[PDB]
């Protein structure tokens, strides 16, 4: 197992690749422009990474449609598509180690959780995808005698995924194991807060039998290669995961270009509800504190709101306050460290208005409330509680995206579920009961796509995750996810 | 059987509905305005008809949502939301002669077709989407032993449907089946074109056992209460039936709006593919006529394209315009008459400038391309067939919705399949041969939703219908049309 | 509503129909020989029934095998067959109170009883399974390009099926809406005990549509004409429901003939699990006294062992006395009787003999236990109830077909789970408790088709239901049941 | 790649365990008793197996139990059971060599057949088994709002499988994979003609991280411990591959024993049907031939009644008798080898027998006909072909088990179906014709479990494979290959 020094020595002596990748091969941007990636560890220049604009994306979705026509990918043998995405997911889990420390100065997590959580996340999403290729059946409808109705599913051609950079690994395979096991050619767009993992499993998928022109990777802004291809009359689909203003602008993109389909996940504000019978108030306080200050509070699913039975309220919160403690930031190259960095600067200063605006609207501080660790060139806050919060509040209804949370109280059920459903988000939920009935009951009310009981941040691949309302449409994870991939075709045929 | 004397007297003895429908009520629009409704048979006035505005989208969708709430019918046993469908349909069906008089008069399409397949179609969907309910399942995923996970689909609350004219009560059910047996609320937004049958059919609805507000119905126009609901912050889902234009402007409305769900069936070119090995060349002959000369040709997945193997080309062709030659235009309330009046004469200038342009673009005219029966105050044109059509020029490549056939040859089934997908829509295919291989393989090669393989406009209620590429998104009839009015959720629970 | 006095003159006014039926008549056994059918009410002559012998399982497996190969009906379109089934369904219904009567004084349940659970419960497992037919789909595989895969099911061709006699009707039609649904033709065999509802919807199959040849019915012996059907070596599958005994004779039947398909429903001994933490202590009570008193116990699931958590046995066994004094043996033709007579002379002297070894083995009998209403001339006990049983027992390990209660105690959940799985049995088992780990953990811990948790005799036409262990094998009810009337196919095409 | 020297080298360097395996270790058999394994390839003695009898069924029970119970495997996480069943497949095939190598020696099939098909056969049917495991959902029904329904289902607990000795590998891994995968323990009960591989995969199992108990093998006749598995009262599930006839006394001795669930996979005499369109008659010649000789015709789908339309009957014959041609029989460890030896002397007689009887019955012999090779101590007999066969002749309806091949013709399609169904067998069937009806509705005719269209021996693990008729009930391979290993149960939950 490695140590703080060991990471160190290893950070200093990555080579790192920040090139766009097209038609099999690394190239740059056709500009000649270059950004810094710049890592919130210490400040570091990690690379300058190709600055993608309307061109390359024009050359990637070139090259994506033609990889789609010739067959190689999308009309390869199933069985033999399912043995590169495994192989594919080998090869992430073979050069592990560098994955995540990537990952780590890329963006700032814990060393840790890129090498525990998120790399492994990432190829189990790549092999889980690739097993169950053959395992999916189609459909044949019940018809006359002189009719065979088949209903089948294809690939719909050039898909587009733009990812964001809490989870880059990650979020990038949830798209890219369905997409390309469907059959699809990608061309992902990874954030340019986070470009590093993306442009260099490019070259694994190569290496694991991807046809070249089936995955090509774009680095760059948003408003530049982004929007270009959102707007791209040749691109069929779209799929997302960012905030909540971006996910609708794809939609209005969509409407402006040639109708590509668009599969949005956007943000949350998940509710958190702990009710007085609970079967162990240790466990749910473990759980909550964890909900909001695991990776940085950088998580869609972060357990934001907390909401908590008035009868349990004053014996709970201190538990609460206790667990949160043992969240501390630290340097993410040292394994000991589970509280990394925030992003950059911009996204702590975020953070750091949201807390102002906790004290504003009249919420009451009872733990962290500072940024940290200043003299190290890196942005830190430290998880942070308000209590006494009413669910009008700003630090309420708007995500903060930093490990904020807000603390609320209820005394009967129905109050409950009124104040978890009283959002425009519906991503996650959680309840926590003892009670047969009211974990169900509660469950079936709340509007979210996952709701998690006497447990949070639950489910495995098995488990479709998406949201309601403006938290976005369409699952990943799951056989589902692969119906965002895919169109259905009725060939009905007289006999 | 009733005769047209039969058909011109119950015309004459109708009394004619035109108020909005909101809250288990008929009901003026809020301005007091309304449009008159006027038929393309005589021209005679049949209604002065509710004009609807933003501030009726706004009564309508709360009416929509206290229903939804109170789950009065979202909440409602299945089985009992079955046996209401099923009474719904049988209320149809039981009122069938004043509904097909209505759309007949309403929009100009044979009462013979109105009564033997827009009637039992729409009843059809409702029905059979009714029965549906309680044979679906979700799903429970494979956990650890202290998991339990659930995956269940939810109605997603209000829904806004928007149709068109051409088949007035049958696109609505398409929408209505489905949304409703999930338990949604529905705000219907008919054509301005054709508002009669949605207004009767809400009356219906009720004495069937649908409770006050969960079927809302609003006339008017597009550009007023139609935008108004696609723009609204409380309308979960938009579902519509129209042209490719307005889908893409709904698309836009979304992003501007709510991030709500937006699923379109929009236009088409389908091509019609007889190869020299058709089986039967006469039914191949009888259907390409009857594809496109059905319903005025006013039929998204009308045969428009018409591709013949050059080696059955001279043979092919005179009959095809022998079986057209059946396809004669006529009064609409004369059971004996197989095709309509065009629905307006915008609709029929439309028709007339796309036939000159078939001139223009150099086409060889060789059957109908007139007006007809002006004498009468309606609109009417024959049956037209350009042969020598190249895919480039207009009447190839742009959806005319007339009963304008544009006839191209090939050599090869892969020169077949380029002419075929050599469009932005893709909404239905057909494919005539004799031969295994080439009847799959084609199948398969063909980028549309609907693909009929010796025979044309085939398919049930088994079928799902709908487009790839700018012909639209999700489909509608069979099981898969339910999940565009339902959420999944995943539901972790740790035992 | 009608009363005692109207029930007793409609039964008065019958004509009773006791042929058998093939070909779409009614017809005498072979031999000519009858049975004479028995009334239990009191003991007056039904009619004299058709005894089929080997000779007429002959002629009716020719007409089942002519009609099946025809396609009059196995090749009927799916919406048509679909139709059928649903105005059968509508047929029973329309003729509930001359079925419910025959049903009652065939075999002596209360009148109310037979109208409003076991017509109203044939009736929708008719119309269920019709309408289930056109919305089930097969598959198509994941395959190479040039490969079309194909899993399709057919019906397997001519079914035998064997019922007993505790709810004639009904168990009929859990037999003949699946298999008939799926396009079989079905020779019925009703028990010797209750033939008359059988023989009577022989005929309404034809009024429905059921062409002739598709249903017939041979009323019987078990050892002549059933087991001539479990030998028969053109009939392809049978199903049964009844004793244990019997069910394995079939298999052996089918050993020694053609290797048919055999699914079986048999026997029970389902323990009814109550915890001190039940939500409704009150509605547990009720319920227990229900699942024992109701049809008079003559019923495959009846809660026939109750197992009580110790510490609340002394405050809960009082109440479920009190709770099975209300259901008290009267003339079942009044409908105000809720408890009606055994079948017959052998089934209560069976019953006396366990009540006589229940005092024998060392229980205490704290409720009931004798014969009652000798002077009707019918056949009535008193619903019982022995304490202080230990599963070794003979009352706690035989199935006894009577309203005969034993009452066990456990101290933990595990001890309550090792009871109930202590028996051959395995088709319904319960658990009541509030508490979400012990319901959900304990139900999957129990070895039984159907587990009710806090509620007995739970579920619908959606729950398939059906035996673990030698209560038997394959489900009847859901889609689920299909599956035992069909066979799959691979149709594998190289393209 | 291996010459016939090394395999001779590598097959005298073997040692070669013979014992039973139970509860994770090797063991003689409680008498002691052995019996000698005897090789087909020269007679050389490959070892002296346990003859194992119902003391060590009753012993491998009570371990399968009690392993069952414990939850090792039966409880354990979908995931890590889907990893061990993975490494499983793929120590199989880390052992190739040996594993093909034992196959060969034990009943005579060309090591290139052992090496290429039975070995990548068996670990493909362990690792698809075990990648589908958490792709499976269960589901939960549509019910009223104050119910949860949930149909799962379960291991049954204690399988036994017993197989036979023309696949002896592949065929313990179609029963191993789904048996395995889904939680249960399985005892094992390889042919007495072909133990060996059965007993060295044991050891396999444990090194994968099957726990000790859950994989236990028995060698040994079926009359001896075959029998007493069959008839065990504490098995709850018989599989089985094998002859008809004793196929048949399973489901006798179910009867006899505990009415556990019995699944069979049982003999076949398929139709190859050929008409005089076929695509490609060569291609339909080389297979015919193909589907005889391949595996010495020691296949239970061997095409063994090819049906040829009579006008092409002249071209074909000669056409199939040159193919034929090409397979000739030689020393099974030469790798050039493509026709092996038959499993033993009492084989070899049989088909002589039947070959004597083609003579008898009146047949024509054009190709083969004799044993040959006798010089080696080996049984081997040539491909064989009969003209002039009428479908009453004994080696038309009889299976034969050989490489022998019956030829007859027809004139009409409807002829061709009735020929092909004219069996009391079910297992397989194919169709040769370029034309798209013809194709579907013949394959929609023959009553086989699979119908294979212009190929033969199609499909892969996603086809279900079994018998109509007397060749089974119940599919291996698929999906549905899991339901045979499970139970359904509904939980019906109030809330
Ligand atoms: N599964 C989920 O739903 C999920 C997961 C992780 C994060 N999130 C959300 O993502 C957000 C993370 O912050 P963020 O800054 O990465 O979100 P963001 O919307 O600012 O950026 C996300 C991606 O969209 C690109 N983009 C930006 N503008 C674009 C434009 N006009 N056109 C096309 N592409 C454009 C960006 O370059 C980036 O790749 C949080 O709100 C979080 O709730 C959701
Ligand atoms: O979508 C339409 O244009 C309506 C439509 C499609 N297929 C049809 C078959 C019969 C009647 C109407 C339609």
């Amino acid at each position: 197992t490695l140590t703080r020094a060991d990471w160190e020595q290893r950070a200093q002596n990555l080579k790192i690749e920040g090139r766009a990748f097209i038609q099999g091969e690394y190239t740059a941007a056709a500009s000649g422009e270059t950004f810094d990636c710049i890592s919130p560890v210490d400040g570091r220049l990690l690379a300058k990474v190709a600055s993608c604009d309307a061109a390359d994306a024009q050359r990637a979705v070139e090259s994506a449609r033609s990889a789609f026509d010739s067959g190689a990918w999308s009309r390869l043998a199933p069985a033999k598509r399912k043995a590169t995405m495994i192989r594919f997911a080998g090869l992430l889990e073979q050069n592990a180690e560098e994955l995540a420390l990537l990952e780590t100065l890329d963006m700032g997590k814990p060393i840790s959780d890129s090498l525990g959580v998120d790399i492994p996340g990432g190829a189990r999403a790549l092999s889980w995808s690739g097993e169950a290729i053959d395992k999916l059946y189609d459909e044949v409808a019940a018809t006359p005698h002189d009719q065979l109705g088949l209903v089948t599913r294809e690939p719909v051609g050039v898909v587009a995924a733009i990812v964001p950079w809490n989870f880059p690994l990650m979020m990038a395979c949830w798209k890219l194991g369905p997409a390309l096991s469907t059959g699809n050619s990608v061309v992902l767009k990874p954030s340019e807060k986070s470009p590093l993992t993306a442009i260099r499993i490019a070259q694994l998928a190569i290496e694991a039998g991807i046809p070249a022109g089936v995955l090509n990777v774009l680095p760059g802004y948003g408003h530049t290669v982004g929007k270009a291809l959102a707007l791209h009359m040749d691109v069929d689909t779209v799929v997302f995961t960012g905030s909540t203003k971006i996910a609708k602008q794809l939609m209005i993109y969509a409407g402006e270009s040639n109708m590509k389909r668009v599969w949005l996940e956007a943000g949350g504000k998940s509710p958190n509800i702990v009710f007085a019978d609970a079967p162990d108030l240790q466990a749910a306080a473990d759980s909550a504190a964890s909900a909001i200050a695991f990776n940085q509070g950088e998580v869609c699913t972060a357990g934001s709101r907390l909401l908590v039975e008035r009868s349990i309220k004053d014996r709970f919160l201190p538990m609460v306050i206790e667990a949160l403690g043992t969240w501390k930031p630290g340097n993410p190259l040292d394994p000991a460290t589970n509280v990394g960095a925030l992003v950059d600067t911009q996204q702590m200063n975020t953070v750091l208005s949201y807390i102002a605006a906790g004290h504003t609207d009249g919420a009451r501080l009872v733990a962290g409330g500072k940024q940290i660790l200043q003299e190290t060139g890196g942005t830190y806050v430290e998880p942070t509680i308000f209590d006494g919060v009413n669910n009008a509040m700003r630090i309420a209804q708007e995500e903060i995206f930093g490990p904020v949370l807000s603390v609320l109280t209820f005394d009967t059920a129905e109050e409950a579920i009124q104040i978890a459903n009283d959002t425009p988000y519906g991503l996650a939920a959680a309840v926590w009961t003892a009670n047969l009935s009211k974990a169900h009951l509660t469950a079936r009310a709340l509007r979210a796509g996952s709701v998690w009981v006497n447990q949070y941040d639950g489910g495995d691949m098995t488990a479709p995750f998406g949201g309601f309302k403006q938290s976005g449409n369409g699952r990943d994870k799951s056989l589902h996810a692969f119906d965002k991939y895919t169109e259905l075709k009725s060939t009905w045929i007289k006999l």
